[PDB]
């Protein structure tokens, strides 16, 4: 069954010549079967003889294909595909359950072979020429090239694709309330049809393909749903995630516990509440990935607190267009979040699960509004709309931060749920000096070279401090320095620096950073009633 | 409809742009279909293959002046690896005109057809919801709107088509920078407008703006009839960092003010120096610095910076510290509780300002996370062209100044 749809016109690299590879010598079967098989698509116009006048050569193969005694072949366009054009990426995206709508029935159309189905460029042919060997290599060459897409060709994913693009634009019109999913070698046709009904526009979709040379499984051999997708399986009426089952066993090696902290991360997305922090430090320092580790009684009860989430698995629904979205967020640790998009309370659509590590001196709401950007995204990309937010924050709260934040920040309509822990900001800066309060005059500094450093303050109340530093750096001296004035202050303070970095660091309200001190700094600020911090210019010799 | 087509190559050894098309919105989606298939009938652009390996972003805005869809590309990569090139020239005309008007004339491009070996540089792509499909492909027959080299090979026609205009109403400035044409003239709102209304029909015959009214704002320092040690910091901080900009600028009679370890709230007295120091500071500051001039071969840049409130401050210069043009900014009414809303108007304005003055567009550095302006700028633009940007981090300090 050879395609009709017109060629894609295909170049070779930028000054570059086709394959001029030998032809491997063969025993007398291999050479038997080649000759054929080749004979087989020869006659059925895959492929076609070729005379002298071709300079080129790709080694061609024979394997007794797995299970079947009977003997099948092979092509190495490697070199080739190396010589070929570029062509368009061919994955645009991959589509996740979530995004698809709930439909009565479905079936998949598998086309696999089609490839061979798709006529080749006229010109680009004769690069795709190949030989076949004689016995013991008595005169000849039964050469051929190929005349339509060839298996592992760099091309043929690319342009299959399309040409399945272009045979389906017509039926796609025609039959709007039709669903079809393009996908590999795999035609995804759900509806909302009666049964009957659908059997049939099935088989008229089927005929469809079938008009262009495109050979699909009939209905006695279509597969049918569940549907086992990307670690999901679903059916026409909702998705199911397929449980995950842990090994349970006696040693583990490093590369095992990779492999189960790989698998165990992946579902966190899913079932929040999954752990991997005692399964993770059991690598620290590994010298082997075969090296065994002792598993810890923590990692003992972490893992097993797993297994138990693992077992009773969650169904989920699909997308309905007619309602509006909702994404709902919830802050589980520290720089970890967790959200839901569903249509309908509880009947979710998708959950994932975000870890933003220390980053460097980031805050909560940042964080929040992180997130929101992240999902929001999400959402663009299966759904085409953004979700209306519930977010555990006081408008208030985010009013009173993004009004004041340097950076331009933004969150779409979004209300606020009363749903613990709420985010919020752990301390504000004064605006202005704190009237009777003690005002700290902090300084730091440090031999960048020997890396030792004084860091104090000296205060109107005429209190003061210092402290040598050793092994340290010039900016976590001015820090400390702050550290410091924070201690030994009092619940209000002002407290002027010549730093900038800091000045920087904290007028953004930071409420977690990768820098223990800074968190120091934190921890002090939040406990302190009113803090006034200002800023004056360096070796101007000020107060 | 052809004509004899000019042709049109790359810089040398660069290729063809290969650029991700952007997740879009259903609703956008929708708008670009519709719109694409009626270009594709027109004959504008043709669906195109796999064997295309280039791409460049499009999408969708919709100005307040209409409520229909309009299809936006973001050619900025491809005009970059574009030949330069007959010419088009800029005028300090309008720079001073009383009244300018933009008009959107992107449409004429569509009636020149395009080299067809160019053509598949201008590849772009539609995108599926959840990737159901591999997006569309189309491609460019005709000149592409917002594209560098549409408003130069349409520079014949276009001449032609305003000569009358031109050497029959003289007291009249027009200039062109792509999709865009700027008009302006002393004459009084009434004539003005109505001159422009007799513009139109002229141009459809074939197929608010103010300048001067921007005066760069001067650095204003505050009265108090009292100085708190915290005042003087504040105010010594700010000098400080201007002296880089005024040489002249002096701060050690205030600094002398402050030595001692007093208390930020404590009231002080100035010395008749430093009285004197700051009255010299105020007149320096009274006027932009000498020395700036516009170098047309380098890089303009435009720099902004959040002020809350609704404010934003922004500076264009070429080079650190010698501004050609400094201001300020309101947000428009309604963006009042959305900042990307008012930092997209922001952009635009200046990058007008800019064309009208230098007839070039900044480069921006922008006071926002990159992830968020990708995620929502397209959303509130409504122009033709696109400026290039980057995203940075606010100093403190920068910001106090043009406060
Ligand atoms: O949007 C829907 N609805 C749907 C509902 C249930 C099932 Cl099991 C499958 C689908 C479907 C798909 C698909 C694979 C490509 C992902 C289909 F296209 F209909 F096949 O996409």
């Amino acid at each position: 069954p050879i395609s009709p749809i017109e060629t894609v016109p295909v170049k070779l690299k930028p000054g570059m010549d086709g394959p001029k590879v030998k032809q491997w010598p063969l025993t007398e079967e291999k050479i038997k079967a080649l000759v054929e098989i080749c004979t087989e698509m020869e006659k059925e116009g895959k492929i076609s003889k070729i005379g002298p006048e071709n300079p080129y050569n790709t080694p061609v193969f024979a394997i007794k294909k797995k299970d079947s005694t009977k003997w099948r072949k092979l092509v190495d366009f490697r070199e080739l595909n190396k010589r070929t054009q570029d062509f368009w990426e061919v994955q645009l995206g991959i589509p996740h359950p979530a995004g698809l709508k709930k439909n009565k029935s479905v079936t998949v159309l598998d086309v696999g072979d089609a490839y061979f189905s798709v006529p080749l460029d006229e010109d680009f042919r004769k690069y795709t020429a190949f030989t076949i060997p004689s016995i013991n290599n008595e005169t000849p060459g039964i050469r051929y090239q190929y005349n339509v897409l060839p298996q592992g060709w760099k091309g043929s994913p690319a342009i299959f694709q399309s040409s399945m693009t272009k045979i389906l634009e017509p039926f796609r019109k025609q039959n709007p309330d039709i669903v079809i999913y393009q996908y590999m070698d795999d035609l995804y046709v759900g509806s909302d049809l009666e049964i009957g009904q659908h059997r049939t526009k099935i088989e008229e979709l089927r005929q469809h393909l079938l008009r262009w040379g495109l050979t699909t499984p009939d209905k006695k051999h279509q597969k049918e749903p569940p549907f086992l997708w990307m670690g999901y399986e679903l059916h026409p009426d909702k998705w199911t995630v397929q449980p995950i089952v842990l090994p349970e066993k006696d040693s583990w090696t490093v590369n095992d516990i990779q492999k189960l902290v790989g698998k165990l991360n992946w579902a966190s997305q899913i079932y929040p509440g999954i752990k991997v922090r005692q399964l993770c430090k059991l690598l620290r320092g590994t010298k082997a990935l075969t090296e065994v580790i002792p598993l810890t009684e923590e990692a003992e009860l972490e893992l097993a607190e797993n297994r138990e989430i693992l077992k009773e698995p969650v169904h989920g629904v699909y997308y309905d267009p007619s309602k509006d979205l909702i994404a709902e967020i919830q802050k589980q640790g520290q720089g970890q979040w967790t959200y839901q998009i569903y249509q309908e309370p509880f009947k979710n659509l998708k959950t994932g699960k975000y870890a933003r590590m220390r980053g460097a001196h980031t805050n909560d709401v940042k964080q929040l509004t992180e997130a929101v950007q992240k999902i929001t995204t999400e959402s663009i990309v299966i759904w085409g709309k953004t979700p209306k937010f519930k977010l555990p924050i006081q408008k208030e709260t985010w009013e009173t931060w993004w009004t004041e934040y340097w950076q331009a920040t933004w969150i779409p309509e979004w209300e606020f749920v009363n749903t613990p822990p709420l985010v919020k900001l752990w301390y504000q800066l004064e605006k202005e000096p704190i009237v009777g309060a003690e005002t700290f005059y902090v300084d730091g500094a440090a031999n960048r070279e020997t890396k030792l450093g004084k860091a104090g303050y000296v205060t109107n109340r005429g209190r003061q401090k210092v402290v040598t530093l050793t092994d340290t750096t010039n900016q976590k001296t001015e820090l400390q320095a702050i550290y410091l004035a924070l201690q030994d202050s009092g619940l209000e303070v002002n407290i002027v620096t010549d730093s900038q970095y800091a000045l920087g660091i904290i007028q953004a309200q930071p409420d977690q950073s990768e820098s223990e001190l800074v968190n120091q700094i934190i921890e002090q600020l939040i406990k302190k009633e009113k803090v006034y911090l200002a800023w004056v210019p360096a070796h101007k010799g000020i107060g």
